[PDB]
């Protein structure tokens, strides 16, 4: 349906967040923990930025999980400001 176009691609730039006057940082997305070992194995990942969660998702695979995590950040909007 949506095709092979994970939002992680766009969010990738956000992770670095290149901004003048902003302190340097290097965030990395990696499986946090697995659950449901009894039956189907699931992977849980959470992206952290500036010491705060920016996106988080879950799925039967990292590729699927990461996609959801990136999308979550997108929905929550990066660097929220009214």
């Amino acid at each position: 349906g949506p095709g092979n176009d994970p939002i992680s691609q766009l969010q990738q730039c956000c992770l670095t967040l290149r901004t003048e006057g902003k302190e340097p940082d290097i965030p990395l997305y990696k499986t946090l923990q697995t659950v449901g070992p009894s039956h189907a194995r699931t992977y849980t990942v959470a992206v952290y930025f500036k010491g705060e969660r920016i996106g988080c998702g879950k799925g039967p695979s990292k590729k699927q999980a990461k996609m959801g995590a990136a999308m979550d950040a997108l929905e929550k909007y990066n660097f929220p400001q009214m």
